[PDB]
C-alpha cells in the first residue's frame, strides 16, 4: 500500500521535472530509474490530458498502473522497462507528431494503455515455444494464433476486472466496448506475424495518402504506431541498440537452450552456437525495423529523424561487425577456448 499511498497522495509531477528532455525523441527513457516509472506514467497521462478528459479516478488509476507494472516478470528483454519505454514512445508521438489530426481521442488513449499492457506476463519465450512445450497458453489460444499476444490481452482484461482497478468503469457501454475492442486490435498487432500480413495494406495507405474519414486507415495506422512503439529502442543512440541486442539475444538464447533440452533444433537466432548477432541485427533492421519508420516517415514528414537514426544505427552495426572476428590472441594470450 505504501507505494500506492505515495503515488496517490503525493501528487503528479510535471513531465519536465522528470527530465528536461522528456518530450524529445533524443531522450532515452531507459535511463530513468525503475522506481520512478510509475510516476512518469501518471505524469504522461496527466500531460496528454487523458486523466481529466476521461475523468479517470485517481485512486483507481494508481492501483491500475502498479498492477500493470507488477504484471511483468523479469526476463532479459520483455520486462516492465520495455513496456515503459514503449509507452514513452507513444507519448513522444503525441507530443511531436500531432496524432489528433489522424486519430480519435479515444483511439489515442487506447494505444497508450495498450502500450502499457502489450507484453504482460511474458516468459522470455515466443509463440512457437508455446506450442512446442505444450504450455497452458497454447492449450488456450493456439487454434487462432498469436498465443502470447492473446494472453497479453487477457491479462490486461484481468487487471481491469480486478476490484478497484477498472479505469474505464464509468464509461458508457459503447465507450467501454470500443476501448476493449481497440485494446484487442492494438495488442494483437504486436505480433510481428500480423505486421507482415498488413504490410502491403500499409504501403497502399501511404501511397494514396491518409484519410481520416476511412475506418480501415485508422485501424491500419493504429497497428503501425504500435509496432513503431514496440521497436522504438532502435530510434535512439547506437548505445541503446547495443544494449537491447544484448538483452534480446540473452532472452532468445535461453529459449534455444530449453528447446534442445527438449530435443529440438532451435531457429538459428535462438541458437547461441550458431547465431551471428551482427548479421541478425542488420537483417532485423533492414527487413523489419527500417521499413516501418520509412512508412512512419511517409505518413508523418516530421518523423524523418526516426528513420534516419535507425538507418544510421544500421550503418553503425556494419562498421562494428569486424570486432566479432578475433584478431591476434584474445588478451588471455590463451587458445584454451579451442579445446573442443
Ligand atoms: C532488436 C530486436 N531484434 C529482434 C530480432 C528478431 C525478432 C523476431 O521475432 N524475428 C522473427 C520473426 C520475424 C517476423 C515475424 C515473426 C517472427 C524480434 C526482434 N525484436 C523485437 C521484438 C521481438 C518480439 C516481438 C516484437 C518485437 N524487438 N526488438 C527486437
Ligand atoms: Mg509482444
Ligand atoms: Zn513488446
Amino acid at each position: 500500500d505504501d507505494e500506492y499511498t505515495k503515488l496517490l497522495h503525493d501528487g503528479i509531477q510535471p513531465v519536465a521535472a522528470i527530465d528536461s528532455n522528456f518530450a524529445s525523441f533524443t531522450y532515452t527513457p531507459r535511463s530513468l530509474p525503475e522506481d520512478d516509472t510509475s510516476m512518469a506514467i501518471l505524469s504522461m497521462l496527466q500531460d496528454m490530458n487523458f486523466i481529466n478528459n476521461y475523468k479517470i479516478d485517481c485512486p483507481t488509476l494508481a492501483r491500475f498502473c502498479l498492477m500493470v507494472k507488477k504484471g511483468y516478470r523479469d526476463p532479459p528483454y520483455h520486462n516492465w522497462m520495455h513496456a515503459f519505454s514503449v509507452s514513452h514512445f507513444c507519448y513522444l508521438l503525441y507530443k511531436n507528431l500531432e496524432l489528433t489530426n489522424y486519430l480519435e481521442d479515444i483511439e489515442i488513449f487506447a494505444l497508450f494503455i495498450s502500450c502499457m499492457c502489450h507484453d504482460l506476463d511474458h516468459r522470455g519465450t515466443n509463440n512457437s515455444f508455446q506450442v512446442a512445450s505444450k504450455s497452458v497458453l497454447a492449450a488456450l489460444y493456439s487454434s487462432e494464433g498469436s498465443v502470447m499476444e492473446r494472453h497479453h490481452f487477457a491479462q490486461a482484461i484481468a487487471i481491469l476486472n480486478t476490484h478497484g482497478c477498472n479505469i474505464f468503469d464509468h464509461f458508457s457501454r459503447k465507450d467501454y466496448q470500443r476501448m476493449l475492442d481497440l485494446m484487442r486490435d492494438i495488442i494483437l498487432a504486436t505480433d510481428l506475424a500480423h505486421h507482415l500480413r498488413i504490410f502491403k495494406d500499409l504501403q497502399k495507405m501511404a501511397e494514396v495518402g491518409y484519410d481520416r474519414n476511412n475506418k480501415q486507415h485508422h485501424r491500419l495506422l493504429l497497428c503501425l504506431l504500435m509496432t513503431s512503439c514496440d521497436l522504438s529502442d532502435q530510434t535512439k543512440g547506437w548505445k541503446t541498440t547495443r544494449k537491447i541486442a544484448e538483452l534480446i539475444y540473452k532472452e532468445f538464447f535461453s529459449q534455444g537452450d530449453l528447446e534442445k533440452a527438449m530435443g529440438n533444433r532451435p531457429m538459428e537466432m535462438m541458437d547461441r552456437e550458431k547465431a551471428y548477432i551482427p548479421e541478425l541485427q542488420i537483417s532485423f533492421m533492414e527487413h523489419i525495423a527500417m521499413p516501418i519508420y520509412k512508412l512512419l516517415q511517409d505518413l508523418f514528414p516530421k518523423a524523418a529523424e526516426l528513420y534516419e537514426r535507425v538507418a544510421s544505427n544500421r550503418e553503425h552495426w556494419t562498421k562494428v561487425s569486424h570486432k566479432f572476428t578475433i584478431r591476434g590472441l584474445p588478451s588471455n594470450n590463451s587458445l584454451d577456448f579451442l579445446d573442443e
